[PDB]
């Protein structure tokens, strides 16, 4: 087996088309299912697989109520074949309260964190072995990418912060060999707030998309040079913004390069990426809650500031049910390379007070170049169904 | 690999031998089985696999009661090696309410319809990713097989339909080489209504015995060209039909040409197949519902207009237990290619009115040219001992 | 991969060491386990597989009162890796209320039987598909080894009976090319009745010691020459003779040639060995009941009628516990093949009527060379926690 | 492929990163788990596996009372993937009440005793099939490792030993090539007292750190010559003892080469390993009881008598929680050979009285030559919570 390049263009998509969805929560009420957060999707050159932090017990179970505590010890990384829900048999991958996983071409590595949050510790598994580990630099949550990472000739890339959640922190961008760390670059350009990068190959670089918790409710970009190992970054242009909270599309801004001051402060995980001078972008359908979930394509949204043109939208989830984080994954076609995203769908407190539990499931898209209808596809559980 | 071709005579059988039982219901009064309905069976070339569709939840959960409801978007296509019932380390295939399923000796293909009923998404997802879409044509219920397509040399083809299901609709023939569609043909012939169509390889090319859910009780066939995409269609020859309802044996009719307009309306999914001049069939023992299952040859049943001779019945569930669809698979042996089938055995809702839930169990069985006996293979659940 | 031949000596044996244990019967009152009987175990080049009839079913089900009836259409045979329990992962093999099973070296072979007492259906699946099928002959409870059948360069061969429990009966021996029945045997030789026949390789040929319900409590001896068809069969000589029931030692004949007529009707499935003019065998502590186990060698038990000197015991099971059928298999090490067995150990009805049901577990032990101790592995539930 | 040789230099550590965490307990309130003690981490040249022996019982279940006996026939060694928890789909890979498990690089050697105290049988199964057996030597309860042998150029090694728990006892060092028992050294050298060794490779050889029941606190050193099957043995010369119960770090001693006679009946199994002069151990955090645990290293630890200057400490679990058993394995990495450890976590009896059952977790950390931060890891479940 040979390292992935992902030299291949992107592929030219119209929209995205249903691709998967685990109904965790339902399946909860009659079986016995982890209780997971912060999901996300990744796929070795044969196949996808779903990822996700377990609260270190199932969902009816008593122990079910300690989502109620942040990052404890017991939170362990997930990892199945994509549409196989988190049952007993589920393999705990790595001890992790903040992760990021993908596959070289020829191997795994996961970087899982967990530990004080004064004092935590990333630990980088490689092929079935532990290869590296580092130490907290800000003393404050060192976090990660809560999605994949990437990997271009036997190099991964994954971007981490530590530091304050709603002042200037401390984001570095490493560079992994085989699980090996080999470099370590600051976080240069004019992003000033970076948490839970998704990000995607775009040969010859890594591009992403972050979620700015201090000043913005534009979504900053950082790229990332494989060659020489030197950083960029910035805002997407689009003036309809994909962070939440953020203002309405009439009153929301972005210029590519400062935060818009507009809600700023607060966010959620979320995803774009460019085709030329356009954008795909998800995000919330609410402008102040996780509620719903919505595509669509911003002409002009890369290259044009504050653009708001937006053509070939899609509900993915509609704004009666819950959403949450979500991010983005690529997959290696024949001869292009697309661009799929996954959706966390949280059920459970806060909003739904019935339950002593947070939980999630996930539903999945990926680009298409074909054509596509409507529908809407929530978590689906019946809050008045599940063990409290 | 290389691409199957399934290019050897058909087996020369004289009857069918059972092959497999699932006992799902009977296993989910005492354990987490998946709510199912609309299952089949499709083999690569080292082994069977047994697809359903999920309700997005097991039985004995509340969530079962979500059957009442049509085509939801929980529907997901699970798939296990056959045998290995629907238990919750099942994976989960694509997100689908209509599905069919096929692997061209290198790689599986997946068909997944879900979404709105007048805006529905085909998926077609092969070798693991996402390779094309289609939207709805008709805006009413885009729906195809339950049960396994075909493939010959890279080339899978797949029949759908859209528009009403009692009255004239439109349907198509796709043909799909690696996920990607590269030719669609309209329906052509004389069959007036194409449902649910079983399928199987006559090589150059493919036959199907479909369900007519508008003027017959005798099944259309639909005949497809490999080499130029051309289509053909007609009915089954037999006078003893194969749909449900249908006239007793001694007032049903089919010219090979027309629907019968005997009980027309309604009808089941089911399957037949030619060897020369005569037929096998199966069909439900009750003309008025699905209840009980028996198959046999007719002969002359391929070529006489109304023939009603026939030989090697075997009964496969008697007449006080229920059935359900039913599909034809086919299996590559040393030197001919075998048919056999499924029978979904449906229980509860709306014949069972204890519970709420709607479910079913499976039993398969394969040609043999051997010897065999008889018996009755029943779903075997006591509906009194389920959770309602 | 290369078919099996077997053509190594026997290991040179000293006793048994323990191999494995399933624990069924514990498990079931914790977890969902499916409902068994009549186990065996088999192995590939590579690893060893447990098998049972199941009775489609989990223990803690009120479906588990089901074992009252006989042979169901619902029985199906279970196949896991040896020491995986019974779980509802489990794939179902085949319909089968009667079965055996073995790998050829290249691919597992089948034989399963369901359907009516009076016309049942044995069918044959090679490679994951069925190849042949063969109807009943003697319209009485067609039936077979419940243990491995044996292969010797692409042939393998299985014993299988129709006709009267308790009265002469039609044995015969089939010779299966990859699923294709070659050749049938009618039995020859002095055996009177053949049931249950527990075979092993005995290079150029195959050897089996099966069970006599009609006149003999020594265990009839059937020889099978693969190269030209040929059958002979005899009595084991030993006059420590193997069935349940028998005679107490003191009392128990066999002239190697004859059943003995000692409390010859009914009986129990078992095995033994040959080692020149010795006899390994097992046999039910109890000499009426189905409780204990013991091994011993029987010094000149092959060779020498009557001879009741015996050395090298090992109590498997104690007699305050219950077993129930056992059989043999072979392993083939870096020099030699090796003999094992397991033994069913009976749980529930007829004999502890507390619950409702019947079920078993196994333990499983090997022919060592070297040296051991003692003990006693029952299935060790207590029949008051179980579910009734 | 080929044998592991292990010659490569020992990695050069600054401590230990978090490696795996499988969360037992906090799952059997709520699924289906086995209840298990003694664990250990072993790993293929590709990946690590989770060991332990189970109780022939799930701890949500009637039957979890049998802790309350010691070595029941129903132990067994369970086997999973690291970090998939012991659900009911677990292998249990042989009848167990004590066991060591190792790969030579080609096959796994598992080392299986079970029977009676006095007259137990050790079984030797490699590559799936049972090679050879030992009986008990001085008739006292035959026990082995209870963490990984360790293999050579296709030579295993296993230290067993047989005789009083309280005074002078009879040790052995068993040489393995395939299953097959080639060679037994006895124990020789100054070590007075052995059991339980934690075994690594240290090319050309293997080092033991073991558990001393009946005289010391400091633990004993066995070194065994896999070139001539010569044995040495001694103590660990660090003054900050590994033992429990213990002298507090004021009052321990060790001389290198006896037992220090220091609160020296009783114990626990643990590990330590040696770089140059220094040496990396763990060890309970409490001195009296199985509670909490740490890491350091002892300047000197190796070389020197009584040293006690400790540095790079690591919490592992917190003193306000249990742990148990504790012990090593080796990873293979593309330059150096790294130590890893597991640390047993123990809920229930004696210490919780609530429940009458014992069972266990496992937390794991591996070598590290990066930086690391702080944490506690213990088991985690809420003992109100639990079944009793
Ligand atoms: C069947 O399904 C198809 C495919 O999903 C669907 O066609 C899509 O309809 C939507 C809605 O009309 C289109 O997206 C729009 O594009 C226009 C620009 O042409 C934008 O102005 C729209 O954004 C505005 O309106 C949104 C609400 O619709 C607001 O949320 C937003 O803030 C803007 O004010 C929107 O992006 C989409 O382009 C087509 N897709 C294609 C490929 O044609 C069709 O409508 C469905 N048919 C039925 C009858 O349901
Ligand atoms: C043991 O099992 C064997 C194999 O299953 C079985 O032999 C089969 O019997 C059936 C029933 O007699 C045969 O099928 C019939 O064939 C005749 C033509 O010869 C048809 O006329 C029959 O159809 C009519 O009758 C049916 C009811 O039996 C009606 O349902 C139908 O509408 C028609 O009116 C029917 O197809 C079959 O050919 C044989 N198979 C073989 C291979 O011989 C045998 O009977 C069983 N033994 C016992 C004691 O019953
Ligand atoms: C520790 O374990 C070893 C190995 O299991 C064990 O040694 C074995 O003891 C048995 C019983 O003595 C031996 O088997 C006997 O062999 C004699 C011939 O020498 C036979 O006469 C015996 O059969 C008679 O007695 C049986 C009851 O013991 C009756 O059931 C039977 O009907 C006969 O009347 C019996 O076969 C066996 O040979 C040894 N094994 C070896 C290899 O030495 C040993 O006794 C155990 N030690 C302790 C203290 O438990
Ligand atoms: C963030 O995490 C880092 C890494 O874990 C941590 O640094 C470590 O701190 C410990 C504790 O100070 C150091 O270990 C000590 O080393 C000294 C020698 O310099 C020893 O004297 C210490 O042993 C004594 O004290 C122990 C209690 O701390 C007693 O239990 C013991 O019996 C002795 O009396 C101890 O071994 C360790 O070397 C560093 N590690 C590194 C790599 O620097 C750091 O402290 C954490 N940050 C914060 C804010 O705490
Ligand atoms: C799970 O944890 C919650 C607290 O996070 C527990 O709920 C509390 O219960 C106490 C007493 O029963 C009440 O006084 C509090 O008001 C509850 N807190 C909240 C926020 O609801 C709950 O009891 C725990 N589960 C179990 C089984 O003990
Ligand atoms: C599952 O859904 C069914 C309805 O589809 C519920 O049954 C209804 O219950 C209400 C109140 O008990 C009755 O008034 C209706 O007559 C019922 N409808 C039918 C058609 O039976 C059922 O309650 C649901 N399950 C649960 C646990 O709430
Ligand atoms: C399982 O089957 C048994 C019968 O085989 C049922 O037990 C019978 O129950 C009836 C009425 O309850 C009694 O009159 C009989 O005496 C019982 N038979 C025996 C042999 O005990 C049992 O009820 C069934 N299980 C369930 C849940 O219905
Ligand atoms: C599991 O075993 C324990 C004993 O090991 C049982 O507990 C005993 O129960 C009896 C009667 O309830 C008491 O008299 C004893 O004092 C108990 N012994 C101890 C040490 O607590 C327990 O009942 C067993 N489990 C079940 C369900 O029977
Ligand atoms: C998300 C969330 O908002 O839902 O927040 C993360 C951080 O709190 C946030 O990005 C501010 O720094 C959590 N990550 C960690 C490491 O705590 C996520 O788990 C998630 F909670
Ligand atoms: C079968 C059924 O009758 O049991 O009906 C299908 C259609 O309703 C019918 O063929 C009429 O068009 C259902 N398919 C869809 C897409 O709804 C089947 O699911 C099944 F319900
Ligand atoms: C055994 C048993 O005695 O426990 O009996 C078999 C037969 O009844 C017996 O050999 C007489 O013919 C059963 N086999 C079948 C096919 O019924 C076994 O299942 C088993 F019941
Ligand atoms: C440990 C333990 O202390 O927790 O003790 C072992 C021995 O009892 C001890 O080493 C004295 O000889 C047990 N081993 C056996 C074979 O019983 C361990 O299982 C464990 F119990
Ligand atoms: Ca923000
Ligand atoms: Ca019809
Ligand atoms: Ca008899
Ligand atoms: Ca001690």
């Amino acid at each position: 087996v040979e390292y992935r390049n992902w030299s291949k263009p992107q592929c030219q998509i119209t929209g995205f088309a249903p691709f998967s969805k685990d109904n965790s929560i339902r399946l909860s009420a009659g079986g016995d299912i982890w209780v997971t957060r912060e999901p996300y999707v990744s796929c070795d050159p044969g196949k996808c697989y779903q990822f996700a932090l377990g609260q270190g017990t199932t969902l009816d179970n008593k122990h079910s109520n300690d989502t109620v505590h942040d990052r404890i010890p017991h939170r362990t990384l997930l990892m199945n074949e994509l549409g196989v829900p988190f049952h007993l048999g589920t393999r705990q991958v790595c001890i992790a309260w903040s992760s990021s996983s993908c596959h070289d071409g020829k191997a795994w590595l996961h970087v899982c964190i967990t530990g004080d949050d004064k004092n935590a510790t990333a630990s980088f598994i490689y092929d079935g072995r532990l290869v590296d580990s580092i130490g907290s630099w800000s003393q404050n949550i060192l976090r990660t990418q809560e999605s994949e990472c990437v990997c271009i000739n036997g190099t991964c890339t994954v971007v981490m912060t530590d530091g304050s959640a709603s002042g200037r922190a401390d984001t570095r961008i490493l560079f992994i060999e085989e699980g090996k760390i080999v470099h370590i670059s600051p976080l240069s350009g004019s992003a000033q707030h970076i948490e839970e990068c998704s990000c995607y190959p775009r040969y010859p670089g890594v591009r992403c998309i972050c979620r700015d918790n201090w000043k913005g409710s534009n979504r900053p970009v950082v790229d990332i040079n494989m060659e020489d190992y030197s950083i960029d970054s910035s805002y997407v242009c689009s003036g309809l913004v994909g962070d939440t909270p953020r203002n309405d599309d009439s009153s929301s801004n972005s210029n590519c390069r400062n935060p818009n001051n507009e809600r700023g402060t607060q966010g959620v995980k979320g995803w774009a990426f460019d085709n030329g001078n356009d954008l795909w972008m998800g995000r919330t359908i609410s402008k102040e809650s996780r509620s719903g979930y919505e595509t669509f394509k911003v002409i002009g949204g890369w290259s044009t500031p504050n653009s708001k043109s937006q053509v070939n939208r899609q509900v993915i989830v509609d704004n009666n049910n819950w959403s949450g984080y979500s991010g983005i994954f690529s997959v290696e076609g024949k001869s292009c390379i697309n661009r799929c995203f996954y959706v966390e769908l949280i059920r459970g407190r806060p909003q739904e007070t019935r339950v002593w539990w947070t939980s999630n499931s996930i539903v999945v898209f990926c680009g298409t170049s074909g054509t596509y209808g409507t529908g809407s596809w929530p978590d689906g559980a019946n809050i008045n169904f599940m063990p409290i």
